């Protein structure tokens, strides 16, 4: 599954080796946020390009879902995370390291992945009075070539459609490795 991906995996993202593939991992995150927005549930999505070649994208929502299967001892974010709009399992697979934090009644969860292989279950790391959802990814650089560092002026030019497209969701974009920053919403 997560082997498919990673063998083949300019089928799934794009192209790998001109950064198109680089942007659409930011990009399938970013959709995740909103059609949390567009179930009525989440305002505010902030992306952020860290100075460490990952990028996090937070939500406001509801959290992905945290609860544990009794037999199977999985919860159901890491079957989210893992499982085969391409979907966040691809990002994942394709990641040299990916965390996920939700914050959810009451708790805030996490667990690490990398390259898509959970590597402790999802645990409980706190108390929040917030709800909703953080990916942090690194993409992998097995994967991509060329173009392996995020670039303000795609994910800007992405994001602020993005916007525009679900009237009334504020993004946010932060680059930590220059201070830019820009605000997309639109009435
Ligand atoms: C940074 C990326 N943001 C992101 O992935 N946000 C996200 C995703 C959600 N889900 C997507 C699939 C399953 N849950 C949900 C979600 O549907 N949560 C949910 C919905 C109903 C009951 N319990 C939890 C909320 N937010």
């Amino acid at each position: 599954g997560l082997d498919a991906v990673r063998k083949r995996p300019g089928m799934y993202i794009g192209d790998t080796d001109d950064g198109t593939g680089l942007h659409h991992m930011v990009f399938e995150v970013v959709d995740n946020a909103i059609d949390e927005a567009l179930a009525g549930h989440c305002k505010e999505i902030i992306v952020t390009i860290h100075a460490d070649n990952s990028v996090s994208v937070q939500d406001d929502g509801r959290g992905i879902p945290t609860g544990i299967h009794p037999e199977e001892g999985v919860s159901a974010a890491e079957v989210i995370m893992t499982v085969l709009g391409v979907g966040v399992s691809v990002v994942n697979a394709l990641s040299q390291k990916l965390e996920l934090v939700i914050q959810r009644e009451g708790k805030i969860h996490r667990q690490i992945y990398e390259h898509g292989v959970p590597q402790a279950p999802l645990a409980v790391t706190g108390e929040t009075e917030k709800t909703g959802t953080m990916v942090r990814f690194w993409p992998s650089l097995e994967t991509f070539t060329n173009v392996t560092e995020f670039e303000y002026e795609i994910l800007a030019k992405r994001l602020r459609e993005l916007s525009f497209l679900n009237s009334g969701v504020s993004i946010r974009l932060r680059d930590k490795r220059d201070g830019k920053e820009d605000h997309f919403h639109y009435e």
